[PDB]
C-alpha cells in the first residue's frame, strides 16, 4: 500500500512468549528437508515467513555429506510458511548465493544474495521478486552480509555489507535502498573496529544493529543508523556481559568504544534490543562454544559500562546446540508498539557432531510479553543417533 | 466481514451422515504424514479443515518413538484441508504447544497454544496469525484447555481453562476474548466439581460446552455461557446414559449436580448436543477402554435424570479403536438451522497397540441429516502389522 | 456468476488430439501416489481438473494389498490439477464414498458421494464444498451413480442413481438438483431395462447420457434428459457398433429397444457422443476384457440400426489394458461451439496383472478437433516388473 | 491486462549475474523430483517460471531407465517455480507432448505441445490453459519447434516450427498466432540452409532468433521477425566466432549466408543477443561435446565476418557438462530497457555419463547486469556416485 514507517516504540519486555519452531531436524530424518544453517525470520504485510540458506539437497540425502562449507555454487536463500520445516515441496527461492538479507519495506520485498568466488563475488538486489541492481565485490575478499532481515523505513531499506579480511582491519559500508535501488552508501564511521552479520530492529524512524566484531570484540559492535538523514554512528555495548562466542568470562567493567579482548579471529552472528532500561541482550551460555542459550535484561547495557543482569530467561540449556541468533519484529502487527522478537539458529551436525557427514539446523524464535511468563528451554529435539 | 452471531437454532437430527475422514495412519505407512493426537475440526467462512497436536515428526520416522507422551517442546497446533491426512508439506502451524483450541469470529481466527513445563506453562493468544496475548500459570499444574473449538458471537469468544490438579479440585476460568484481547473472565461457578477439555457449540445466542470430569465423574460436566453478559452455569448431564470413559455400567437414574461415582482419575474428552427432544450422547461403547464409538438419541438428556435412549447410531465398532471426540458446526453454511456435527480421534499405536512404539491417530467426522439414513462404520483402517 | 447455459451444439468431430494424460502408475512407483480407480475430468470456469475414488493409501504403501474391492470405508473422491497424478499432497477430498458424480453449474460445484454397507448406503450432495442435501438407499442394495460429471443447464443438474439389482431389474432414478437441493427426481422410463454409470454432456439445452445395461445389453442404453421440463426418455444405441464389454462379435443390424444380447451381468462403464453424422463411439477393441481403446465415427448410430464405421481413431492399443471411459466437456472455454471430450481409465494391477496385489490407474484424456489429425496411441507406460 | 508491445530495446551487457538454478539432479537424488530435458525459462507479467518436458518418472524411479530417449508418450511441458526443482508435487503441466514452446502475450498464455510418432505428429496450440488450435504435421517427419519461449507484440506471437529431414532440406514455417488462433503462417525464406530449435527474445518491435543448423552449419542461422508485417528473413551469424557444437575450430573469417562447413548432421540448441556493439554470443567450451559454457561479446557479430571477442564471460567450466541454452526476458520487469537473460541446461547421465541409466538435467540461468561483475562458474554440482 503505502510505504512502512517506523512510528512505534517497542513494547516493554517482561518476558518472551514462543513464536515460531519448525522441528526442521527431527522431522527431515524421515522427509524431504533441505539442508540449510544461516536462517532467520521475517514478515511481509500479511504473512511471516521463515528463512535460510539452502545448501542444496535433502538432509537425508548422499549430497549432504561436505555442507558444514559456507560457500558453494548450490546454495540460494530460500522462504518458507513459518514453523514448517524448509522442504523441497515448499521452499520457495528468493535469489541464489550464500550470504544474504531481506525486508519488506510496507509496498513489497527487497532480498539480496552474495555468490561468487572468494576474490569476486557480487551482490545481486532484488525487488518485488525481479533483480534490480548489482555491487561488485569492493574489497575482492568474501563480499558479505547480514544473515537476517534489514528494516525499511519511508522505502529507505539499509543494509550493511563488509568485504576484506575476518581477522584485521575491513571495508564495511552501509548502502542505503530504495526500490532495489542505490541511494547513497557511506563508510561504516564510529568506533566499531570490525564489523559482520548485523541483526537490525527499527522503532521511532531509527534502526539499531547489533553486529559482531570477529577480529577481536567479545563485546558487540552497534551500528545506529537514521534512514532519512541516510547516516549512522557505531560503538560497542559497553556492558560487561559480554554476548559474543567464543568469549572470556564476564568482567565488572566494559568497553564502549574498544573491542572487550581475550578472544581473537572468531565469533557468531548475535542480537540485542537497546532501550535504556527495557534493554535486553541475548547470548550462549557457553563462553566457549555455541551451546545454550539466554536472554539477560540489562537496563542501560548500550551506555553503562558496569551495567549488569536486573532478569533474565533460559532459551535453551547449555546442554543443547544453538548457534546463530538475530532480531526480527511485526511492523504490520495492530497495537501502539513493535513487539520484539528473535530467533536461534540450533545447529545440528558438524563441526561438534561429527558422526554424521553433514550440518543443519533448525529454527526456534520468540517475541516479548508485557507479562512474566514462566520458562521452558526449547531444544532442536533430533537424536543424532537415527541419522547413523 | 462482519463478526458473526449465533442467530439460528439446531437442525433436527434424525442420523448423522459422513463428513470427513482423513485414513491418516493408512496412508502414512507410506507417505511424510505427521504423528498427531488430540484433533478437531473448525470452519472459517470460507473452508473447514482438520486441526491436530503434531508430534514434530513422521510416523514412519525415528522420531516417532516416544509419542505416547503428551506434552513436549515438539508439538504445535496444526490445520491442514479438511479429510487430506496431516502430511510435512500441507499442515501449517497455528501456534506452538502442547494444548490447544481455536476458532473463526466472522472476521478472522483466533488460535490458542499453552505451552510450557509443567509447573510454569502459559498459553498465547494469536489472532489474525500474529501473538496478541499472553497469560501465565496460575495454578503451577499443567495449565490446559479445551483441544477442540471455541465458539464466537459478536466479537465474544469464550474459552475454558483449567489449571492445577487432574485427580482432585482445580482451578478453572472461562475467559471472553475479543480480537485476541481479554475482556473479562469468571472462575468456574455451578455444580460442576471438576472440568477438563471441553467440547462447545452454540445456537441462539448461547453456547453449550460438554466436558469432562477427570476427577470422579462419569457422567459429563456442562457449562452454558451467555457471550452477551459473559456469564456462565455449570451442572452434569443429568441422563443415566453415562458418557465418559472408563466409567460404570449405566444406572436407572443419574446425577444432574455431583459426579456420577464408580471410576476415579481418568476419562476422555467427549461432547454432546443437548436441545430438548432433539438431544445427542456420544460415548466410546466400551466401559473400560476408547474403543468403538456411537451416538444416542437421549430426549431431555440435560436435565431428565431417568433419560434412556430412543434412537441410535454406531459411528464405530467396539472392535476398533476411537479416542476423543468433540464438536463443531459450520456457521457459515447455508439454510435457516446450524447442522450439528462431531469428530472422532481413532488412536492408533500405544498404550493398546504396543507392538509399535508411537501413538498416533485419524479423524473420523459426520454431521446430522434430517433423514433417518443407513450407517455404516467408520474405522481407522490400518493394519498396525505393515508397521512391524 | 451467472447460471451456466448450454446454448451451444457441438463441433464438427474430425479427429480427437491429445488433453491430459497423468502418467500415475509409472510416476507412483518411487513416489507418494494415492491408488484409485474410476476417474473421470470435470471444469470449473476458471481450471478443468482429474477426479478419481482413491482407495485412502498409496500405491507402493503396504495398503495397497486389497485395492481391488470395490467399496471401503477408506475411498473418497478426490480431485487434483489436470494432468498431474493424485498425490497425497496435492489431492483435493471433495467428498467421502465408493460412488460419485460432479460438476459446476457455472456460480459453484456440486459434488455427490454414497457411502455405506450394501444394504444400507446413502448419498450425500454437497455444493459450495458444504454438505447440503442426503438421500438414503431406496432399494437396499448398493445405491450407486454416474463416476462421471453430472452436467446443469440454469442452475438445474441432473443426475442418475441405481439402487437394485446388477443382474436383473434395478431402480434407477433420475434427480434433478439445484444448489445442492432436490427440485424433482423421476423414475426411468423408456425401453432400457437396466441403467448404470452414466455419462452425460450437454448441448443445445439437452442433456445426453450413454449408460450401460449391466444386465443384459452389450449395446449401451441412452438417457436423454430436457433439464427445463425437468423430463427424460430412455432407448439404446441402434447401431450394430456394440460398444459394452465384454459383448459379442458386431452383427449387421443392432436393436434400438431391447438389449442386445450374448452378454450377460457384465459391462464396463463407456460413452458416446451422439449428433446426427457427428456421431462418434468409444469402445475397447478387446470384446473379452478391458483391452485397448477406439473412437469410431458411426453416422447416426442413435437411430440408425444398420450404422457401421466412416472413420476411427485407436487411442490405445490392444496390446494395452484400458478401462472406463466417460463424457467431460470444458462449457468454459471460448467460441461458438462445444469441444468434445472423454476420458479412459488405463487400469494397472488385479485382476489382469495379478504379480502385484493392488489395483490402480492412469489417466488419459482427449477431445475434439475439427483438423484429421495422425494418430499415437496412448498406453499407461508402468512397468509391472518394477513393482515386483 | 493490455496486450505487451516490445517498446524498449536491450539494456547494456557489461556482465552477467546469477539469476536462477535449481540444483534438480543433487536434490533428486533424495527426492520426488521428476527426470527432465529441454529445460527453459518464460515469465509472466507476474511471476518468472522454470519449463522443461519431463519424463513422466523421477530420477530414483525405477522407470528413469531408457529416459536417453527424446519422443515418448510419458512426456509433457511441465513448469514449475524459479529456482525450485521439478517436483512431481509442485510441477504444472502446461500440454502433452515431446517437444514445446510458450510466451505470455501481457493477458494470458499460449503453450504448444507436439506429439505423436515420427511420421504422424501433430501440434496443439493452448491459450488460457484450454486446447484452441491443432496443427497436423505437413512433411510427415517429427513435427518440430523450439524447445524455449516465443514472444509477443500486440497481440502477436510467432513461433518457428519444422517438419522433416534432420540431415537435409526441410520445411520450416513461421506461424503468426494471437489469442492461439492462426493468423497467418510463411515458409522459411532468406540464406538459412536449415532450421531447428530457435531461441528468441524480442525489442523495440523486433523479433531475433538464434537457431540451429543441424545439417552443415557450425555458425548459427538467425531469422529476425517483424510481428507487425508478420514478415521475416533469415541469415547466419557471420562471426568467425563458432557457436554451435560439436563443431570446428574457431576460422578467422565466417560465413554470412551459408552454413560454415566442417560438421555435419548434428548440433545443440543455443542462442545469442544480436544487438551491434552490444552483441554476445553463448556458447559450449568444448568443440567436441556439451562441455562447458561461456559468453562472448563479439561486437557486430551478426553482420562481421570478421568480428572476433572483446570481453567475455564463463558460465560453466570445461570440466563440467552442460547442453541446451535459450533467450528469455522478463517483459514485465521496471526501467528503460529489456534486460537481457539466458539458461543453460546441465545434462546428467547418459550418453556421457553411462553408469546411470537415466538421462536428465539442472538448469542454471544468469541475467545482464550494466556492472562489470567478478565471475564465478556454475556447475549441475551431483555426484554420479550417489546413484550407483
Ligand atoms: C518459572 O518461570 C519464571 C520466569 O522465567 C522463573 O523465574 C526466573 O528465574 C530465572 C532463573 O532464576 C531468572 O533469571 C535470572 O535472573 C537473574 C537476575 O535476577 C536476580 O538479580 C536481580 C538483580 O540483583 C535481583 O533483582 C533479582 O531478584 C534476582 O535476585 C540473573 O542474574 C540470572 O543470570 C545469571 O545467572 C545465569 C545462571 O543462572 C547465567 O547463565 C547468566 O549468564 C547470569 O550469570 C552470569 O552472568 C553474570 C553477569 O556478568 C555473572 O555475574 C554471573 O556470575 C554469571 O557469570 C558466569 O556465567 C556466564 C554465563 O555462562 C559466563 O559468561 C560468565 O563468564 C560467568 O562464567 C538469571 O537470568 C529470571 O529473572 C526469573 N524471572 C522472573 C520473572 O522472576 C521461575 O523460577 C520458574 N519457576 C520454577 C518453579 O522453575
Ligand atoms: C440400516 O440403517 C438403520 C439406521 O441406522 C438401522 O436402524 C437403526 O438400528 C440401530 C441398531 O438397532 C438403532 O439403534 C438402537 O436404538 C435403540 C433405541 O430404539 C429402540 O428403543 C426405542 C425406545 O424404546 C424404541 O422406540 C425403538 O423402536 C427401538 O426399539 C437404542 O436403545 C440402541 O442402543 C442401545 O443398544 C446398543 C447395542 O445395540 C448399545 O451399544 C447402546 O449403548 C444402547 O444400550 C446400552 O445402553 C442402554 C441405556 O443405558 C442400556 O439400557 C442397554 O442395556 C445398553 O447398556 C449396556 O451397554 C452400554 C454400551 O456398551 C454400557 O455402557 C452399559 O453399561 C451396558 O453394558 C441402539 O442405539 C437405530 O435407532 C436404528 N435407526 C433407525 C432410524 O431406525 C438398520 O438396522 C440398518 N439396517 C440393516 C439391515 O442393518
Ligand atoms: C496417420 O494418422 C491418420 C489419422 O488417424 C491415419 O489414418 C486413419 O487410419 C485409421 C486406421 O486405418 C482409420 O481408421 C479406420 O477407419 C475405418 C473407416 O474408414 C474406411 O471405411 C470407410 C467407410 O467405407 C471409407 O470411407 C474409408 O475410406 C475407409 O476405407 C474403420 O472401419 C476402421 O475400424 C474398423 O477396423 C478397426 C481395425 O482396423 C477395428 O478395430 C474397428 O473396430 C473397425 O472394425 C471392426 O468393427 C467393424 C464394424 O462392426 C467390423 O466390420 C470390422 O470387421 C471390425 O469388427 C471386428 O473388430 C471389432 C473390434 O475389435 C470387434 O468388436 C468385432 O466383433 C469384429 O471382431 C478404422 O477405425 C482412420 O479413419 C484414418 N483417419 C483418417 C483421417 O484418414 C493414418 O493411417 C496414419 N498414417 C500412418 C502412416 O500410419
Ligand atoms: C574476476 O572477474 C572478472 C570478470 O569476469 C575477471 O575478468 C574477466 O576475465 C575473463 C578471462 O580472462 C575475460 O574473458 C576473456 O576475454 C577475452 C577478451 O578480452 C581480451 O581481448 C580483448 C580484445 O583484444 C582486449 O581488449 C582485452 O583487454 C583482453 O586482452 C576473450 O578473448 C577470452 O575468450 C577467449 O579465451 C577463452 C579461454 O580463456 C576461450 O574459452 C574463448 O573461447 C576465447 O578464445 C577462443 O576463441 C577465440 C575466438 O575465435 C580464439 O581466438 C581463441 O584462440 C580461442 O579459440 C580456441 O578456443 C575455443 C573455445 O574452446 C575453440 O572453439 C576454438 O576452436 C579454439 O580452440 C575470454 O572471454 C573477461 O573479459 C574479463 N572480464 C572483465 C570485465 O575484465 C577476473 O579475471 C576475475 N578475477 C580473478 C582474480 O580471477
Ligand atoms: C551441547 C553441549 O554439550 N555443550 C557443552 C559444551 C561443549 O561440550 C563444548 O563447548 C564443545 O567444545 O561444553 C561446556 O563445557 C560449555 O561450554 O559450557 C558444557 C556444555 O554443556
Ligand atoms: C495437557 C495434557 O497433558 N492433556 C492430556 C490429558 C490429561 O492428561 C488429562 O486431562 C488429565 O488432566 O489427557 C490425555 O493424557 C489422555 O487422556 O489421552 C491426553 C492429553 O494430552
Ligand atoms: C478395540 C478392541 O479390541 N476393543 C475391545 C476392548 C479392549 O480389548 C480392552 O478394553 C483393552 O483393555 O475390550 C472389550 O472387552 C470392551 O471393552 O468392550 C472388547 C472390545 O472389542
Ligand atoms: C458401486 C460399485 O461397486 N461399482 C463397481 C461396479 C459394479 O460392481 C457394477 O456396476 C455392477 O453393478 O463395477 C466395477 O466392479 C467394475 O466393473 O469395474 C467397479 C465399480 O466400482
Ligand atoms: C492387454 C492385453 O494383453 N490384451 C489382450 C487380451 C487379454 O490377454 C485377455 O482378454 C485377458 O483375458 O486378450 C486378447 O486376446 C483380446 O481380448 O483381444 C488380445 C489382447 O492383446
Ligand atoms: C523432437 C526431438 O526429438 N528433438 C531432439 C533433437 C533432434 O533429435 C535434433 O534436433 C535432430 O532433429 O535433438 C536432441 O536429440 C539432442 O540433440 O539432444 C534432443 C531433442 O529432444
Ligand atoms: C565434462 C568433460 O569431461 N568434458 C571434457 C570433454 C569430454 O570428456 C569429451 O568431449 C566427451 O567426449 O572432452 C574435452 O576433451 C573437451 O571436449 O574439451 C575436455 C573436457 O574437459
Ligand atoms: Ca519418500
Ligand atoms: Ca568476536
Ligand atoms: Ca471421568
Ligand atoms: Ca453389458
Ligand atoms: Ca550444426
Amino acid at each position: 500500500r503505502d510505504f512502512n514507517n517506523l512510528t512505534k516504540g517497542l513494547c516493554t519486555i517482561n518476558s518472551w512468549h514462543i513464536y515460531g519452531k519448525d522441528n526442521a531436524v527431527r522431522i527431515g530424518e524421515d522427509s524431504d528437508v533441505l539442508v540449510t544453517r544461516e536462517p532467520y525470520v521475517s514478515c511481509d504485510p500479511d504473512e511471516c515467513r521463515f528463512y535460510a540458506l539452502s545448501q542444496g539437497t535433502t538432509i537425508r540425502g548422499k549430497h549432504s555429506n561436505g555442507t558444514i562449507h559456507d560457500r558453494s555454487q548450490y546454495r540460494a536463500l530460500i522462504s518458507w510458511p513459518l514453523s514448517s520445516p524448509p522442504t523441497v515441496y515448499n521452499s520457495r527461492v528468493e535469489c541464489i548465493g550464500w550470504s544474504s538479507t531481506s525486508c519488506h519495506d510496507g509496498k513489497t520485498r527487497m532480498s539480496i544474495c552474495i555468490s561468487g568466488p572468494n576474490n569476486n563475488a557480487s551482490a545481486v538486489i532484488w525487488y518485488n521478486r525481479r533483480p534490480v541492481t548489482e555491487i561488485n565485490t569492493w574489497a575482492r575478499n568474501i563480499l558479505r552480509t547480514q544473515e537476517s532481515e534489514c528494516v525499511c523505513h519511508n522505502g529507505v531499506c539499509p543494509v550493511v555489507f563488509t568485504d576484506g579480511s575476518a581477522t584485521g582491519p575491513a571495508e564495511t559500508r552501509i548502502y542505503y535502498f530504495k526500490e532495489g535501488k542505490i541511494l547513497k552508501w557511506e563508510p561504516l564511521a564510529g568506533t566499531a573496529k570490525h564489523i559482520e552479520e548485523c541483526s537490525c530492529y527499527g522503532e521511532r524512524a531509527e534502526i539499531t544493529c547489533t553486529c559482531k566484531d570477529n577480529w577481536q570484540g567479545s563485546n558487540r559492535p552497534v551500528i545506529r543508523i537514521d534512514p532519512v538523514a541516510m547516516t549512522h554512528t557505531s560503538q560497542y555495548i559497553c556492558s560487561p556481559v559480554l554476548t559474543d562466542n567464543p568469549r572470556p568470562n564476564d568482567p565488572t567493567v566494559g568497553k564502549c568504544n574498544d573491542p572487550y579482548p581475550g578472544n581473537n579471529n572468531n565469533g557468531v552472528k548475535g542480537f540485542s534490543y537497546l532501550d535504556g532500561v527495557n534493554t535486553w541482550l541475548g547470548r550462549t551460555i557457553s563462553i566457549a562454544s555455541r551451546s545454550g542459550y539466554e536472554m539477560l535484561k540489562v537496563p542501560n547495557a548500550l551506555t553503562d559500562d558496569k551495567s549488569k543482569p536486573t532478569q533474565g530467561q533460559t532459551i535453551v540449556l547449555n546442554t543443547d546446540w544453538s548457534g546463530y541468533s538475530g532480531s526480527f519484529m511485526d511492523y504490520w502487527a495492530e497495537g501502539e508498539c513493535y513487539r520484539a522478537c528473535f530467533y536461534v539458529e540450533l545447529i545440528r551436525g558438524r563441526p561438534k557432531e561429527d558422526k554424521v557427514w553433514w550440518t543443519s539446523n533448525s529454527i526456534v524464535s520468540m517475541c516479548s510479553s508485557t507479562e512474566f511468563l514462566g520458562q521452558w528451554d526449547w531444544p532442536d529435539g533430533a537424536k543424532i543417533e537415527y541419522f547413523l
